């Protein structure tokens, strides 16, 4: 139906908690010269906190397909990925996430009592 209880939406607002979005001023407080391994960032991306990517596709994919998660829909994805800048199967993965919760049936309380 409309609703699917506590749709994913409310999944990737918990992961704003880090972002470190606001360059003022003075981003940086001086340097030394002589790096080492600390990060050595290069033009090529790269990838580290999973979280990070998460908030970044919350904006991206459409609030109406968050509500029907069954709807996947490769080619709709497939152009999301790009404005989020990753890609589809790290947005597989994340439904994945929720096949975990069928783990969940390895406690499924529920009740097992109808009469």
């Amino acid at each position: 139906m409309e609703k699917g209880t506590f749709t994913l939406k409310d999944i990737y607002k918990q992961i704003e908690a880090m972002n470190k979005m606001g360059p003022v001023r003075k981003i940086f407080e001086m340097l030394p010269f002589g790096l080492g391994l600390k990060v050595d960032n290069d033009v090529m991306e790269m990838t580290q906190e999973k979280m990070k990517k998460f908030r970044v596709i919350m904006d991206s994919m459409t609030e109406e397909e968050l509500l029907n998660p069954k709807i996947i829909d490769s080619s709709r994805i497939r152009r999301i990925a790009i404005g989020s800048g990753t890609s589809p199967q790290e947005v597989k993965e994340l439904l994945n996430y929720y096949k975990t919760m069928k783990n969940l049936m390895k406690k499924m309380k529920k009740n097992k009592l109808p009469i």
